[PDB]
């Protein structure tokens, strides 16, 4: 799961920007 696993921390670095980005959807 190399790749998942490296994947899986970026998806949560993008997952991240998507929750602000998100966050001030109002």
């Amino acid at each position: 799961m190399a790749q998942d696993i490296i994947s899986t921390i970026g998806d949560l670095v993008k997952w991240i920007i998507d929750t602000v980005n998100k966050f001030t959807k109002k």
